[PDB]
């Protein structure tokens, strides 16, 4: 019954917490060893259920009826994205008394959710992506000719692994390259909101509600980018995603108000590299650790689908989201009330000993690899078939140019309880 103790709520709780992923993952290990469900109170933030169990997840996620994203009815009244107390009533001074910030899936409950994830559902579907491989597998190895070209000294993040997601996924949405490095930008500014050396220049770094009012500012910057390519498809459609998503109309024949369309755009353009980029990372840093593992996927290139599910398990960028009881539900000896809030902790559940084998061991025979990295139920990751292609296709490029990975100096994550992963990882490569 006791709330969880301090220093492990903190660790968990607090973006600084993830600074490290050793002390970070060890709370995860001690709550499912400990106190598998508990209420982190860490001050500033309201109280949390911590949802630290494979089990405990997918009990959650399949029930939406029960735990909500955005509030149910009452739209905005949860924060799917956990902020603290400050940044929520920050928000609500900013939108008139609610937190729904974007009309991004996230923040959508059944039916809406339904209605919006339904524009997409059929692109994002393995069998409509495979017309998109042969440009993307001509993106990793134009990616690949410029990583031989620099040599074998780099940061594999920011003068590797970054760019090949970004440019893949802005020529199927549509930007023109220009427009590359504003949205790379922006997408530090998004998922850097609590990271030190993300801060944007144009808030209050000190404030209590720095985080949000960061957040804020980002997606006014990228609502004014996409009004324009919102306006050009409908004036103009092409066959491209952005038009799918820009000219969606509902039931009635009307469009989709305009910020459906940024929502899209703004998870799409964020989540929709950066994720894959860490993933990358990630499995480089894992070929460094392991240099058995990459000589037997070099001898074996059907295991590259087995290394993109353990890079994905071990890696599990994307942190978190939360939800709220919209009625007293019991779990696992607790007694979780209507109104409490719930923070789903992916990378846990991805070590939870109930279900793998060693779990803090790099091991790509794990078959099936029952990794939950792109969560689980209604909300389960939309762009989880497009990740695994790029990952796959860049991995099936690059693994014969590699005879060796050294990790040559430090690596540095992302400060966020969010969607983090590497940001720099210098490495010396050995080529062929
Ligand atoms: C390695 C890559 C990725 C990982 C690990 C990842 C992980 C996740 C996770 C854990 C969630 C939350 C699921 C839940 O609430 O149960 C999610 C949601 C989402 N992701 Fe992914 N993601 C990745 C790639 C992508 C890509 C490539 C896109 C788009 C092109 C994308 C778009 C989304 C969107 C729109 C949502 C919200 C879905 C909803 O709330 O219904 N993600 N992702
Ligand atoms: C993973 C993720 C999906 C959507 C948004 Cl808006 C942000 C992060």
């Amino acid at each position: 019954t006791a709330a969880i103790p301090d220093e492990i709520a903190r660790q968990i709780v607090l973006p600084e917490g993830h600074k490290d992923n050793v002390p970070l993952f060890e709370a995860y290990r001690w709550l499912r060893e400990n106190q598998p469900l508990g209420q982190a109170r860490v001050e500033g933030y309201d109280p949390l259920w911590l949802i630290t169990k494979y089990a405990d997840l997918m009990e959650v996620e399949r029930q939406p009826q029960i735990f909500a994203a955005g509030g149910g009815e009452d739209k905005g009244s949860n924060n799917p994205i956990l902020a603290n107390q400050a940044g929520d009533e920050f928000t609500r001074q900013l939108l008139g008394g609610n937190l729904r910030i974007l009309d991004a899936l996230p923040y959508l409950d059944q039916p809406e959710h339904s209605v919006v994830k339904d524009v997409a559902f059929d692109w994002f579907r393995p069998a409509n992506l495979k017309k998109w491989e042969d440009r993307i597998r001509e993106t990793a190895r134009a990616s690949i000719d410029r990583l031989l070209a620099g040599g074998p000294d780099l940061d594999a993040v920011q003068e590797f692994a970054v760019f090949f997601p970004l440019r893949v996924i802005m020529s199927l949405f549509g930007v023109p390259e220009e427009d590359e490095p504003r949205m790379m930008a922006l997408t530090q500014d998004f998922f850097g909101v609590a990271d030190p050396d993300a801060q944007r220049d144009d808030i209050e770094a000190l404030s209590p509600d720095a985080a949000a009012q960061q957040w804020a500012a980002t997606i006014a910057d990228f609502y004014a980018y996409f009004d324009v390519l919102v306006e050009s498809r409908r004036a103009e459609p092409r066959d491209d995603l952005a038009t799918l998503i820009a000219v969606a109309k509902d039931e009635n024949g009307e469009y989709f108000p305009k910020t459906f369309a940024y929502g899209w755009f703004v998870a799409i353009a964020t989540a929709g590299h950066d994720t894959t980029a860490s993933t990358l990372a990630g499995c480089l840093q894992s070929l460094a650790a392991h240099p058995e593992v990459l000589d037997r996927v070099k001898g074996d290139p059907d295991l590259i689908p087995d290394l993109v599910n353990e890079s994905l398990r071990i890696v599990s960028p994307v942190k978190h989201f939360t939800r709220v009881a919209l009625q007293d539900y019991e779990m696992r000896g607790q007694k979780i009330k209507a109104g409490d809030r719930l923070m789903l902790l992916f990378q846990s559940g991805n070590r939870d000993a109930e279900v793998f084998d060693r779990p803090d061991d790099f091991d790509i025979d794990r078959r099936p690899n029952k990794h939950i990295a792109f969560g689980y139920g209604p909300h389960m990751c939309i762009g989880q078939h497009l990740a695994k292609l790029e990952l796959k296709v860049m991995l099936q490029e690059l693994l014969p140019h590699l005879e060796r990975v050294e990790v040559s100096g430090e690596p540095k994550l992302i400060q966020t309880n969010f969607v983090g992963g590497l940001r720099k990882l210098p490495v010396h490569l050995t080529f062929s």
